[PDB]
């Protein structure tokens, strides 16, 4: 929200707090995921991922990453169970990314970073719109999957090949017939824990579901993401790589585990 906000250095996550100040907050994201202090809870529903219905619109380049939006106008796709009250729609997805393999996630586990991360974002529909779902500490689900380098993903790569007519920020095209469900593992075993936005503004209104089992990517499908630009048309190039916040204090929350 507000402008000028990246991941530079002059710009970047230890910046945001100045526009942004609950990037100081009690519930930020993303956090270090100790798996052994995670506790499996009993009380988790089991999660129902039900995407055969969505109906993907657009592919956009918004300066910070690239997001693939979906008709949330009805519950064409919707994340409900685990630890959710009611029904979250989905409305885009997008990712994080590294300049090298060894980075690029947003979540760490027993501090390894991932190459990259998947956020597939919905919003509760007891509050009726995205802008009244930002209000509420409760408002948002967020679905995680880590990205990690070795064989293709096929899900993946009519993402990847529309990429060179969205290069620059600002640019956008038609994403219509894009099966979400090809870019989920095979488990859905997850922790979660109550959290906000990873990017201004920050806000604390998500329960993030993260998946224990990354998808793998091949090496040629990720160098495709970091040829997309940061910047405009016509301005100096400056490649879209690095767009993670690094974890956050975890401060008076836990993690739970659905799994044994
Ligand atoms: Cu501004
Ligand atoms: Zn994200």
């Amino acid at each position: 929200m507000s402008h000028h906000w990246g991941y530079g250095k002059h710009n970047g996550p230890e910046h945001w707090h100045k526009d942004f100040p609950i990037a100081k907050g009690e519930r930020q994201s993303p956090v270090d995921i100790d798996t052994h202090t995670a506790k499996y809870d009993p009380s988790l529903k089991p999660l129902s991922v039900s995407y055969d219905q969505a109906t993907s619109l657009r592919i956009l380049n918004n300066g910070h990453a690239f997001n693939v939006e979906f008709d949330d106008s009805q519950d064409k796709a919707v994340l409900k169970g685990g630890p959710l009250d009611g029904t979250y729609r989905l409305i885009q997805f997008h990712f994080h990314w590294g300049s090298l393999d060894g980075q690029g996630s947003e979540h760490t586990v027993d501090k390894k970073k991932y190459a990259a991360e998947l956020h597939l974002v919905h919003w509760n529909t007891k509050y009726g719109d995205f802008g009244k779902a930002v209000q509420q500490p409760d408002g948002l689900a967020v679905l995680g999957i880590f990205l990690k380098v070795g064989s293709a993903k096929p899900g993946l790569q009519k993402v990847v090949d529309v990429l060179d007519s969205i290069k620059t920020k600002g640019k956008s095209a038609d994403f219509t017939n894009f099966d979400p469900r090809g870019l989920l593992p095979e488990s859905l075993d997850y922790w979660t824990y109550p959290g906000s936005l990873t990017t201004p503004p920050l806000l604390e209104c998500v329960t993030w579901i993260v998946l224990k089992e990354p998808i793998s990517v091949s090496s040629e499908q990720v160098l495709k993401f970091r040829k997309l630009n940061f910047n405009g048309e016509g301005e100096p190039e400056e490649l879209m790589v690095d767009n993670w916040r690094p974890a956050q204090p975890l401060k008076n929350r836990q993690i739970k585990a659905s799994f044994k």
